């Protein structure tokens, strides 16, 4: 079954295969009081691993190094953070300490300077406006406009037909808002029709916390957006 927040403590990694060379990687951490889970990606690419955002944090981050190294075998060589936030670039020291090459957005890059987060290496050139896509080996990144927040991203991998949604996406049981400190809720519902006309063969849809699911998770992200904008 995909674990739950219960079931990982805190420094805690946990791997999940979603399709051959599609991982999801589960982790959990505090904020403000409360625990919660947050995934990420890892994606086969040739002999190496591309790995899809931190795992919230240096600590966690060293766990899923280790129980890639562990249960894959193959080097984690680059990475890509989806959005400015600590559960997406918390880590990334650790990471290029560990020979990553780490990659984000120019507008991530900067947002997360200015929020005092770790900062990717490498700037993602081709994604300055919404609408626009860009190949990253086995991957596609997407820029859907603003949403969760104004740099966020999202990844398709097309000989899996996964997108990862990240924290733009909510699962299925969340039926309020989370942290929208840096949310753009007007644009929000258009940037999920984008990414709905971007990517309808989309056959499983990662939220950047909590239970996978299909691409009604897309319309329902939209429907929470709406019902907090006139709560
Ligand atoms: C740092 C990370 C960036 S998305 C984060 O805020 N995760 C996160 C995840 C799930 C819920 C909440 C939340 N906030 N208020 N109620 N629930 C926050
Ligand atoms: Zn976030
Ligand atoms: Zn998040």
């Amino acid at each position: 079954e995909y674990p739950t927040v219960s079931e990982i403590p805190v420094g805690e990694v946990r791997l999940y295969q979603i399709a051959d060379g599609v991982w999801s990687h589960i982790a959990t951490q505090s904020f403000d009081g409360a625990v919660y889970p947050s995934n990420g990606l890892i994606v086969r690419d040739g002999d190496e691993l591309l790995l899809i955002d931190t795992a919230w944090g240096a600590k966690n981050t060293a766990a899923l190094l280790a129980e890639i190294e562990k249960q894959i075998g193959l080097p984690v060589t680059r990475a890509v953070s989806t959005h400015f936030h600590d559960d997406r670039v918390g880590g990334v020291d650790v990471l290029r300490a560990a020979g990553v090459a780490t990659y984000a957005s120019p507008s991530t890059r900067r947002l997360a300077e200015v929020e005092g987060n770790e900062i990717p290496t490498h700037s993602l050139e081709g994604l300055s406006s919404s609408g626009d896509a860009v190949r990253f080996g086995p991957v596609e990144l997407f820029y859907p406009g603003a949403a969760h927040s104004t740099d966020n991203l999202v990844v398709y991998v097309p000989s899996a037909s996964v997108l990862y949604g990240g924290c733009a996406i909510y699962e299925l049981s969340r039926t309020s808002a989370g942290n929208v400190a840096d949310a753009d809720l007007a644009e929000w519902p258009t940037s999920i029709e984008r990414i709905q006309q971007h990517y309808p063969e989309a056959q499983f849809v990662i939220p950047g916390h909590g239970l996978p699911g299909g691409l009604d998770l897309l319309k329902h992200t939209t429907n929470v957006v709406k019902a907090h904008t006139n709560r």
